[PDB]
């Protein structure tokens, strides 16, 4: 028996844009995201799979039945996201006199005043729904993560096919201050409107992939697609204060904890020479990002900085975590590996002889350890494992994935680390972003046809976990690899 802290908490993560839309009436064409899997170009070009979110899982009307089997399954935490889109579909008229030629947003005034204002734009059938599902959810015995942000903006502040296109004259996303500024407000205003059901908030869910993948990685598919190195750094230094001002507007309406859920791999050498290559890619992922919103650490121009208004700005830390990345020394620095962690072939193994998920990405849960330990002893802040799952459709890997990590949390706590949570992605099948919906992450199946949920044996194992608040020792031995030999290579 592995057994959890009586406060630890098991559930699940989902996102708005993936998991509401499906059942008629919960269409948001209100997004960048929601433009970009639907351009003729995009699909043409093979960035999007041609899936529609709108033929989704519903979670917009069948809430209940997600929530009913959350229940069932024992689960006792949930986080989530509104989508921004549905609360503002409309543009607000530009902030008097706020200076949109300046870099730096160090601060963003927002008061009782100037959250009536914005009420007054803000869609109350999407408020009033959202309020119909957070109570459902916090009826089940549900503790409640609020995210503000899980990727899509609304369309009124980014255009992205017209930024793939190479124009920037026209609604620019996270390159534009004017995107950090309402955010702040958008955030604040969320908080205002429903800290009564809230119990911790989430600025943003993995800024750094949206701006990696947004602006270098282009041929995943993500928007705005415009391959540029300069610009995916804007876009990151707007991210980290959008983050910080979101964090002072929240608190000025909220007592209650601000985190923020961010993406992580495992860094590990290829030899026993290339530990420093380890380092240097943990600076260049983690600690820059995180020296900057809590130790207010910036690197601006090419001068080493402290900013006020960037400091202590976080109370806790989302680790999201599906697999690792093997470096090795470089002389100019450092190069991941292909043939590890998330770059495997699909359904196959990896070059160390790992079993890899329908998605490619390679079995590793000792790397979930060494990322909630090396956190711990760098910023001592508490935190939840904010997502961890497989893309396993079959079923066939998830159990042992599902219990193998449960294991390395457990590890992780026994050390000293304080990790309050485990929340799995997913409880039910989603719509994978440019992957469209094979990409299938639930502990439930979906059928998208009738949008009926079935229990994968995986969900009778985390139920095992959940109502125990332990790995059982009846389900101990799926603390291992899922055996390769049946599988495929
Ligand atoms: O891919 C499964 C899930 C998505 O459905 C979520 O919306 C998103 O939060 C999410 N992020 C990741 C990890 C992505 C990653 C990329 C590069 C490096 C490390 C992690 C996996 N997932």
């Amino acid at each position: 028996m592995y057994s959890f802290p009586n406060s630890f908490r098991f559930g699940w993560s989902q996102a708005g844009f993936q998991s509401e839309m499906g059942t008629p009436g919960s269409e948001d064409p209100n997004t960048d995201w929601y433009k970009w899997v639907h351009d003729p170009e995009n699909m043409a070009a093979g960035l999007v799979s041609g899936d529609l979110p709108e033929n989704g899982p519903g979670y917009w009307g069948n809430y209940k039945t997600f929530h009913d089997n959350a229940q069932k399954m024992g689960l006792k935490i949930a986080r989530l996201n509104v989508e921004w889109s549905r609360i503002f579909p409309n543009p607000l008229p530009r902030p008097q006199n706020f200076d949109e030629s300046k870099q730096d947003v160090t601060e963003v005034e927002i008061n009782e005043n100037e959250l009536k204002r914005l009420d007054e734009y803000a869609n109350k059938d999407a408020l009033n729904h959202y309020r119909e599902i957070f109570k459902d959810l916090k009826s089940r015995g549900l503790y409640f993560i609020l995210n503000m942000y899980h990727w899509p903006l609304p369309l009124w502040l980014h255009d992205p096919i017209r930024v793939r296109r190479g124009d920037f004259t026209g609604p620019s996303g996270w390159l534009s201050t004017r995107t950090v500024y309402e955010f702040a407000r958008f955030s604040a205003y969320i908080a205002w409107k429903f800290d009564d059901l809230v119990d911790e908030y989430s600025t943003m869910n993995e800024p750094n992939v949206v701006g990696g993948l947004g602006y270098v990685g282009v041929k995943s598919g993500f928007p705005p697609g415009y391959l540029s190195f300069e610009l995916s750094r804007r876009a990151m230094y707007n991210i980290i204060q959008a983050h910080a001002r979101a964090y002072d507007g929240i608190k000025s309406v909220s007592k209650k904890p601000v985190g923020i859920i961010y993406a992580n791999s495992s860094f590990q050498p290829l030899t026993d020479k290339d530990m420093e290559a380890v380092e240097m890619a943990e600076n260049d992922n983690r600690w820059w990002f995180f020296d900057a919103i809590i130790r207010g650490e910036i690197t601006r121009g090419n001068e080493k900085i402290v900013r006020d208004d960037l400091k202590g700005r976080l109370d806790w830390i989302g680790v999201n975590y599906y697999t690792r990345t093997v470096v090795k020394r470089t002389e100019k620095g450092y190069v991941s590996l292909g043939g590890y962690g998330h770059g495997c072939e699909r359904n196959s193994v990896s070059l160390a002889g790992l079993p890899t998920s329908d998605f490619g990405w390679e079995f590793f849960p000792e790397g979930l350890y060494d990322v909630l330990t090396k956190y711990w002893n760098r910023y001592h802040l508490y935190m939840y494992v904010t997502e961890n799952g497989i893309a396993d459709d079959a079923d066939y890997q998830r159990p042992y994935y599902l219990v193998s990590h449960v294991y390395q949390v457990h590890r992780a706590i026994n050390s000293g680390a304080d990790v309050r949570g485990y929340l799995h992605w997913s409880l039910a099948d989603n719509y994978e972003w440019a992957s469209g919906f094979s990409m299938r992450f639930g502990l439930l199946k979906v059928d998208y046809n009738t949008k009926r949920l079935y229990w994968r044996p995986s969900a009778l194992v985390y139920r095992e976990i959940a109502t125990n608040g332990a790995i059982t020792d009846e389900i101990e031995h799926l603390n291992s690899v899922p055996p390769v030999k049946p599988l495929r290579h």
